[PDB]
C-alpha cells in the first residue's frame, strides 16, 4: 500500500463518516461530529469519481444534510465544512459554506457510494436554543471619541488598486494618493479597527481621519514623518513630501472639528453592537451562553477603548508602527498576547487582552502600541517579538486542576489535557492493584520512577503516597521522596490511629492529608472520623459516600469547619441512569454477587439516591467545594469541566437563579462553579499562588474556548505560554481547518520543551533534597504550601457551612433542618449535541 | 478484546480494504493502494474461514481483480502481494504472484464477506505508458574484458549438491569437487555477477573462468590459497591442495586463452541489456521514466565495469575475502554503502555506488574489493564492518529542502519526512494566529523552545524571525537567539521602512530575507519594494503572488538580478480546479464576504489565472529558481517534490523538449527541475555545504525511491547514514514485506539518535553565543553564511532574468516582450496512480 | 603619557634595542576614550545611550599600542562574544567623529585601558611536551 | 585487576615513589621546574599529574558503595562521574583467607602485669632506638 501518514488520517475521516451514514440511513438526527464527518467524506467520494470540479462540490456539499436530518443546534454548531481531495488535477481544496441550508437534504447524495439504503424523509422525528449566542442590545457604539477630526478628499492618480488600513498613517500612503498631505499629519482613518479604504484606480473619494493618541509617535510606513507629532515635524515631513513626490494639493476649506458624543455629529464613525460583538466579541454589558447550556455570563467590564481593538491579520492593527510597538526596548515587549478574550474566572467575567511573558500571564488589560493608543501600560507593549493569538469571539480559562488523578495508565493523561486539564494532583504507579483503588505512591523508588516518567509531559504534577500507617516511619521517609500529600483509604486502613499519626506528620510536614474514611464503619461511625481529625485541616474526596466512606453519613462532613470537602464527578448530577450503573458498577469494583443479601446489602447502603440528591443542592450551594474525577475509579478523567457545568445548569433549571444573581445574568453562579475546579483545588492542595486563575504573575496555564463549545472541546490548551494541545486538521492541507479536525499534541509536547513550560509540585521536605537534580528531572520544582490553616471558609466563593443530619434508616439529608431534595435530570447538556460516541 | 499491536494494524488493512470493496462494487476502476487493500483483505478473511490452504490462497488472489477493473498501471507497479493470516493451524504468509493476470476478474471471490451486490462487468469503463520502466537497448554486454581464461572440466565426487557463486576462488571450492586445481589458482567463476554454477552430486561440468583483478590476493574460503598471486604462492597451494585431500586432477589440454571484445571468442560471457538492468539496474545510454510523467532520463555514464557489481545476497559478490575486502586497514572501512544506484542530482544523472561514512557522503564511484576489482579507490572499500544497501534498480535523489514551511503543528513534520523532504525552513510556535499566517518566529523564548521540542527530530532545522521593525533592536535580538532568516510580513508591515531595515540588518548579519510583499499597494507599488531592496540580496516567497504581493505585478521580480524568487506549490502546475479553490480559499484565510464588492474586488485581484500561467513558463525557463511549500498557510507540505515534477511534465507536454534537450532524453529539464528543491534553496539560505546535493562530503540525506513511485512515495529516507523512514509490514509478519506496508519511523526516530543525524542552522552570531550549549541540543547546529553577495546567477540552472511586465488592467505578462502563456492542465500524473484518497 | 603613543612615534620593547614605531593611528585627537572618574566613557558622552543594546561591545580595549605581523598601529579593540568584533576608533556615535557601528561603547560594555600598553596576539608553542600540568601554568 | 601501580626506586622503596599511576595514566609524580630544559631539574617536587584534572580524576577510579547503592544506582542519583562497584565476599571471612597472615595463637593477657603470651609462651620485643626509611630520606 505504501499508506502516507495522511493516506491514514482520512481512512479514518472516511470511517467516521461511514458510521455517520450508517446513523443517518437508520434514520437518527445527526450531530455536530457526524454532520461534518459525513459531509466530509461524502466530498472525498465524488472528488474520487472525478467527474465533478471543485465549484460543483461546493454547490453538491450544501445539499446533502438538510435541518430535519440534524439536530436542532448542528445549523449554528456548523458554519463550513473544509476537505481535500485528490481530483484528477491533483489534491485540492474544497470548502462547503453554511452546508445546513434546506429543510431536507438529498439523501441519496449523502449515502452516496456506502450502498446503503436512502431513507424515507418520515423517518427523521421531530421535537430553539443557539449555543454560544451573543446577546448584544440595540445601540450604536462610537469610535475614536474626544479626538480632532478632518474630513478630506482624496483621489488616486495610480493605475493599481490601493487599500489603506484603519490604524496606517495617512501622511505616508503610496505617493500615487492626491490630497492635504498637510492635513493628514498625525491622523488615521475614522473607521472600524481592522478595516480599510479602497482606491480603485482613478477612485475619488471623501474620508475622514482623527488624530493619533497616546504619545502621538509616527513610525515607519514610507518614512514620510519619522518621529514625534509637532510642528517641526511637520515641515520636515512637508519638504519630505514635495522633495520625494507624493501626492499633495491644499484643500484649504476642508472641513474640521472634534468626535463628539453625538449621533449628529459629522466626523463620527458609529458601530452596531452585533457588528462590534461579531468583529471583536462582546463588550461591556453583553450576555454570552456557555455551550448549549441555559447559563448567560455577562460581560462585567471591558479594557478597550472602542476604536484602537487589537487585531491582527492582512492589513489590520497589529503592524509595525500602528499597534505593534517600534520604539521601546526589546526586553519589555511580550512574549505573546491573546486579543479580545473574554475572561472566564473565579474573580469575575471581563474583556481583555492578556500578555504573556516568560511564561506567566504578564499582565491583563489593554495591549498595543502606547505611541498610538491609549491607555497602553508599559506592560501590555506589543512589540516586533511579541507573538499574537486572536481571542475574538473566544473564551479564556484557566486550566482546570483534577486533585484526584489514580495514575492508572499515561493515556488518561493525554484524554485530561486534551479536554483542558493543566494540573494533575492524585497517586498512583500504573495498572497495579493497589492504584486501581487507591491514590497512594508508596514506594519512594516508585516515586523517582513516575517523577522522571512524567517529566516530558506538558502537565503539572503532584504525587501522594500512602498515609494508612500507625507510625510515622514510612510516612516521612515517601514524603521526604517527593509526595506533595498523602491518603488515608479504607483498603489500607483508615482507622482514627491512622488519622491521628497521618495527621500530625501532615502539620510537621505541610502538606495536604486526603481520606477515604472507613465504609464499613469497622473501627467507628463518622462522628468518630471527625473525632480523629481533633478540628485539623483534612481534604475529604467524594465527601456524599458514592466513591466511599462512612455509609450512610459522611456526607456530614460538609458541615465541619475544618474539613475541606470535594466530589467525584460520575454523580455530577443526579440523573435517570445514575444509580443503576453505579450500583452494578460497584458490584463490579468489590466482585460483589447480587445474590448474597449481604453483599446486596452494602451495595445498597453505600449507594444512595437520597444523599447524591443532597449533593447536588451542596454544590449549589457552596457546601462542597471541589469537583474532581477519581479517574479509572469510578471517574472520568476528561470530564470534570463538563459535568461541572452540566450540574450549574441543572441548577438552573430547578432552582432558578441564585440569591446574588438575577434575571439579567448567571455570573455568580458561574464564578462559583468555575471556582470548583480552577482555584480551589489549588487552595486545597498548596499551589494556589502558580496556578488555579487568569492573574497577573501566575503560570499561564489557559484554555481557549468557542462559546459554542464552552466545557466539552476546547479549541486549544496553552502551557507555559505556548500552545500545548490545539485543534488541527490534515498535515498536508493547505490550511489547517480541513478535516479531519483533531485534538492533537503541538510541539510544546516534544523533546525536552513539554518540560520546561510545567511545573512538578512536592513536599518542601523533597524541595529541600533538591529531588529534581537527584532525580535529574528537566520540570520546574516548588514546594506546595499553606495547607494546614486552611478551613471552610478560606475554598472561594463555596464556603458555607451548613447543618447537615442524615437520617440513619431512611438516609434524608436535612441542611439546618430544612431537608435537601432534588428531581432527577432525564437530560444534560454538553454531551449529545458534540460526541460521536 | 485485549487486542495486540499487530491487530489493530490488520483492522486499519481491512478498513482500507473495505473501503476498496466499495470503490470497486459502484464500479470505478482502483488504483495501486486500492488494489493492494482488496487483494490483502479478502486473502485474511478467506483465512479466517478456515477452509482454504496456503496454496489454494496462492492461486485465488490472482482471479480476485483483473485488468479492467483497476487503472491501465496497476498491472505494471503490482507484482505481488504478500499478506500474513491465521489459519486453523496457525499464523502463515501468503504472497499472491502477478494478481492482476486476466481481463477480468472473479468479482464475487473480490467483493466475499462484505456482504455488498457484485457489479456487473460492463460498469467499468474503458480508455499504454509503464510507470517506471527501463528502456534498454537490444544489445549484448560483455564481461570480464582483458582478462586471462581457462576453460576447465569439473565433476562432483560429493553425496549432496555443491553451488558456486560467480566471484568464490575457485580454488577454494568444496573439497568433494575434482577439476584442475592448478590452472584454477587466482581464477573465478566468468558468470553474471551474483549467479552461480550448481554441481548436483555427481554432476559433471565444464566451467569458464576468468583471471581475479587488481591487487589479486586470495583470503577467506578454506585457506588453502591465502595471499598474493604468484608462483610461490601456487606451490604452497598445491601442497596444501596434496595434503589436506583436495580433488585434483590435472587436465593438460585445457584450452587457455583471453577474453575480448569479440562476438565469437569462446571465453566471452555475454548478458543482454534488458537482463542487466533487470539484474543490477539500467547502465550507461539506458533510459528510466520518471513515475508515470512524460521525462526520460538516461544515464549519462556509469561507473562499474561489467562483471564484477556489488551485489548482497545468498551467495553473491559481497562476501568475505570476494566483494568485501579482508586485507585493509578497520577506519576506511566505509560505514555503509548504496550499491548500484541510480543517481539523479542537479550536477547529473548517473550510475554509481555511494559510500557513506561517518554520516556523510564519503565518496561516489565503483565500491568492492581492490584486491579482487579493478577500478576501486580507499575510500570506497566494503570492509567487515560496512553494511549494505540494495540499490539495484532504485532512484536515490538528495533529500528535498522545503524554505517555506509554516510550523502549525509537529505532524507536518512527519508528513514531510515520509515524503521526502529532509531539511525545512521557515517559522512559527504552533497554531498560534501569527504562526498561521507568517513565518515567523517573533520571540526568543519561543526560539529557545522550538529548537528544544524539534531536537529529537530526524531532520534538519531553521527558523527565521519577524523582520517587520523600524528599528534594528528586536531584530538583533531574535537573530542573536538562534534565527537563521527574518520575513517581512504584510501582516507584520512590508513597507519600504521595514525593507531598509531588516536588508541593512541582514547585510550586517549575513542572514537571508524572506519577503510577503505589500498586497494592498498601501505604502508603494511594486517599483518602491523595489527601490527599497536597492540592489541588496532579497529572497522573495511566491513571487507570482498568489500566496500574496503587490497586486498584480509582484512578478517583475522574477526579473531583478538581487532577488531569489520563488513559488509555493498549491499554484503548481495550473489547472482547471485552481482558480476556484484559491479563491474560495483566500475568502475563507481572510475571512472576506462574496457578497461585499471590495472584499471579492481584492479577491480578484489577487487570484489571476494570468500570473499563475506566467509562473510556469518562468519556472520552465529557470527564471523562477525555487519550490517551497507554504505549508497549511496556502500550502501543503507533502507535495514540493511530486507537484515540481508534475509541472515539468506538463511544460514538456505543452512546449515539447527544452533548447538543450533532445527527442532522446529530458535529463536537462530534470536537472533544472530537481534543482529548484534540492540545492537553490540550500544556496539562498545559506547551507548549500551541508545539504541539497549527492556529492562527497555532504550530509547523507538520501531518497531512494522505485523507479515507478518517483516523486509521490520514496522506497526509504536515509538521515546522516541511517534510515530516518522506510516503508515497512505488519511488525510480526515472516518477512518485513506483508500488507499493511506503511510508511513508518525507523530507528533513526527513537531516543537521541534523531539528534546525532541532523543538523539545526542558526546565525553566526547565536552560534557564537553558543546557543547549542545554552538550549542544551543534542542536535549539531551550523552557522548559516554566504548569502548576501547572491544573485540571480548564483541559482543554479535557474539564472534566466527576463525583462517582465504586466498590464495593469488586464494582467497580461509579458517576458522579453513576448506573451507568457500556458493551457490549464486538465489532469496531472503522480496523483491519482497512487493515493488512497 | 596621557594616551599612549601616536603616529610616528616610536616605543622601545623592553630593554632590547628594537624600536617599534606606531604605523599610523585611528583617533581623531580630542576624543580619546579615557575611563575614569569625570572621564570621557560615561553615559552620553562616551558611553552611547541611542543604540540597540546588542550592538554594543561586550569589552573594549582602549588606547592600545597593537604590534601584529600585519603592522603596528594605534587602535581600540572591541570584543564581543569571545572574538575581536573589531579594531579602530570606539566611542559614541552621537558625540563623536569616526565611530562606526561595531565600535559603539554601550552600558553593557567593559572597559580595559590600554593605555600606554602594547597588545599581542597570544603565543602558539607547537612543540609542547605534556610531562605535567604545571608547565601549562607556566606558558599562560 | 586495575593498573593502580606505584614505581619506586630500589634506594627510596617504602618512602618517597618515582610515580604513582591510577587506572594506567599517571597520577602522581616527582617532577621538577615547569620551565626547566628537562623534567628533572630542582625543585623536584611530587606533583599532580594530568590524572589530577578535570574530569579525568574520575575516569581513572572506583567509588566503592554497598549492594544496595548499587540497586539504587546512587552513581546516577548523586551524578559521579567516578565508576562504582560494588564489595562482597566480606562474611564468610575467616582468619585462614587472610593471604600469608592465618596465624591463630591462642593469646592470653596478664590482668595485672599485661604480660602477653601466645600459645603458652612469652612474647617480648627490645625497644628499636633507630628505625630505617625515616632520617636519610626527609627534609623535616
Ligand atoms: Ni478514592
Ligand atoms: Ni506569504
Amino acid at each position: 500500500m505504501k499508506l502516507s501518514p495522511r493516506e491514514v488520517e482520512k481512512l479514518g475521516l472516511h470511517n467516521a463518516g461511514y458510521l455517520a451514514q450508517k446513523r443517518l440511513a437508520r434514520g437518527v438526527r445527526l450531530n455536530y461530529t457526524e454532520a461534518v464527518a459525513l459531509i466530509a467524506s461524502q466530498i472525498m467520494e465524488y472528488a474520487r469519481d472525478g467527474e465533478k470540479t471543485v465549484a460543483q462540490l461546493m454547490c453538491l456539499g450544501q445539499h446533502l444534510l438538510g435541518r430535519r436530518q440534524v439536530l436542532p443546534a448542528v445549523p449554528h454548531l456548523l458554519n463550513a465544512v473544509q476537505v481535500e481531495a485528490t481530483f484528477p488535477d491533483g489534491t485540492k481544496l474544497v470548502t462547503v459554506h453554511d452546508p445546513i441550508s434546506r429543510e431536507n437534504g438529498e439523501l441519496q447524495e449523502a449515502l452516496f457510494g456506502s450502498l446503503l439504503p436512502v431513507p424515507s424523509l418520515d423517518k427523521f422525528a421531530e421535537t430553539n436554543r443557539i449555543p454560544g449566542e451573543i446577546l448584544c442590545e440595540d445601540e450604536c457604539l462610537t469610535l475614536n471619541i474626544g479626538r480632532k477630526a478632518v474630513i478630506l478628499k482624496v483621489t488616486s492618480k495610480g493605475d493599481r488598486p490601493i487599500q489603506v488600513g484603519s490604524h496606517y498613517h495617512f501622511i505616508e500612503v503610496n505617493p500615487y494618493l492626491t490630497f492635504d498631505r498637510r492635513k493628514a499629519y498625525g491622523m488615521r482613518l475614522n473607521i472600524a479597527a481592522g478595516t480599510a479604504v479602497r482606491f480603485e484606480p482613478g477612485d475619488c473619494k471623501s474620508v475622514t481621519l482623527v488624530s493619533i493618541e497616546g504619545n502621538k509617535v509616527i513610525r515607519g510606513g514610507n518614512a514620510i514623518a519619522d518621529g514625534p507629532v509637532n510642528e517641526t515635524n511637520l515641515e520636515a515631513a512637508m519638504h519630505a513630501v514635495r522633495s520625494k513626490g507624493f501626492g499633495h494639493e491644499e484643500e484649504k476649506d476642508a472641513s474640521e472639528g472634534f468626535t463628539k458624543e453625538d449621533p449628529n455629529c459629522p466626523f463620527n464613525t458609529f458601530i452596531h453592537r452585533k457588528e462590534y460583538a461579531n468583529k471583536y466579541g462582546p463588550t461591556t454589558g453583553d450576555k454570552i451562553r456557555l455551550g448549549d447550556t441555559n447559563l448567560l455570563a455577562e460581560i462585567e467590564k471591558d479594557y478597550a477603548l472602542y476604536g484602537d481593538e487589537c487585531v491582527f491579520g492582512g492589513g489590520k492593527v497589529i503592524r509595525d508602527g500602528m499597534g505593534q510597538s517600534c520604539g521601546h526596548p526589546p526586553a519589555i515587549s511580550l512574549d505573546t498576547v491573546i486579543t479580545n478574550a473574554v475572561i472566564i474566572d473565579y474573580t469575575g467575567i471581563i474583556k481583555a487582552d492578556i500578555g504573556i511573558k516568560d511564561g506567566l500571564i504578564a499582565s491583563i488589560g489593554k495591549a498595543g502600541n502606547p505611541d498610538i493608543m491609549n491607555g497602553v501600560f508599559s506592560n501590555m507593549i506589543i512589540g516586533a517579538n511579541t507573538e499574537v493569538i486572536a481571542g475574538e469571539g473566544l473564551i479564556v480559562t484557566a486550566g482546570a486542576i483534577d486533585c484526584h488523578v489514580h495514575y492508572i495508565c499515561p493515556q488518561l493523561v493525554y484524554e485530561a489535557i486534551s479536554s483542558g486539564i493543566t494540573t494533575l494532583v492524585g497517586g498512583g504507579t500504573g495498572p497495579a492493584a493497589g492504584t486501581r483503588a487507591t491514590t497512594c505512591t508508596p514506594s519512594p523508588t516508585q516515586m523517582r520512577l513516575m517523577l522522571q516518567s512524567t517529566d516530558d509531559l506538558p502537565l503539572n504534577f503532584g504525587f501522594t503516597g500512602k498515609g494508612s500507617s500507625s507510625k510515622p516511619d514510612e510516612l516521612h521517609e515517601i514524603i521526604k521522596a517527593g509526595a506533595m500529600g498523602l491518603k488515608l483509604h479504607e483498603d489500607w486502613g483508615s482507622t482514627p490511629a491512622a488519622i491521628d499519626n497521618c495527621l500530625t506528620i501532615a502539620e510537621h510536614h505541610d502538606i495536604q492529608i486526603n481520606i477515604h474514611t472507613d465504609t464499613l464503619n469497622e473501627a467507628g461511625f463518622v462522628e468518630h472520623s471527625i473525632a480523629a481529625f481533633k478540628g485539623r485541616t483534612i481534604h475529604t474526596y467524594h465527601s456524599e459516600g458514592a466513591g466511599g466512606g462512612h455509609a450512610p453519613d459522611i456526607i456530614k462532613v460538609c458541615g465541619i469547619k475544618n474539613v475541606l470537602p470535594s466530589s467525584t464527578n460520575p454523580t455530577r448530577p443526579l440523573t435517570s441512569n445514575t444509580i443503576d450503573e453505579h450500583l452494578d458498577m460497584l458490584m463490579v469494583c468489590h466482585h460483589l454477587d447480587r445474590e448474597i443479601p449481604e453483599d446486596l446489602a452494602f451495595a445498597h447502603s453505600r449507594i444512595r439516591k437520597k444523599t447524591i440528591a443532597a449533593e447536588d443542592v451542596l454544590n449549589d450551594i457552596g457546601a462542597i467545594s471541589i469537583i474532581s474525577s477519581d479517574s479509572q475509579a469510578m471517574g472520568r478523567v476528561g470530564e470534570v469541566i463538563s459535568r461541572t457545568w452540566q450540574t450549574a445548569d441543572k441548577m438552573k433549571a430547578q432552582t432558578g437563579p441564585l440569591k446574588c444573581d438575577s434575571s439579567d445574568n448567571d455570573n455568580f453562579r458561574i464564578r462559583r462553579y468555575i471556582a470548583k475546579y480552577t482555584i480551589n483545588p489549588a487552595i486545597a492542595n498548596g499551589f494556589s499562588q502558580y496556578v488555579g486563575s487568569v492573574e497577573v504573575g501566575k503560570l499561564a496555564d489557559l484554555v481557549m474556548w468557542k462559546p459554542s463549545f464552552f466545557g466539552t472541546k476546547p479549541e486549544m490548551v496553552i502551557k507555559g505560554g505556548m500552545v500545548a494541545w490545539a485543534d488541527i486538521g490534515d498535515p498536508n492541507a493547505s490550511i489547517p481547518t480541513p478535516e479531519p479536525v483533531k485534538m492533537r499534541p503541538m510541539y510544546g509536547t516534544l523533546g525536552k520543551a513539554g518540560g520546561a513550560l510545567s511545573i512538578a509540585f512536592v513536599s518542601k521536605a523533597a524541595l529541600d533534597q533538591r529531588v529534581n537534580v537527584l532525580y535529574g528531572l528537566n520540570k520546574r520544582v516548588e514546594a506546595v504550601s499553606n495547607v494546614r490553616k486552611l478551613t471552610k471558609l478560606d475554598m472561594k466563593l463555596n464556603d458555607a457551612l451548613p447543618e447537615i443530619t442524615v437520617d440513619p434508616e431512611s438516609y434524608t439529608v436535612k441542611a439546618d433542618g430544612k431537608l435537601l431534595c432534588v428531581s432527577e435530570a432525564t437530560t444534560v447538556p454538553l454531551s449529545r449535541n458534540y460526541f460521536l460516541f
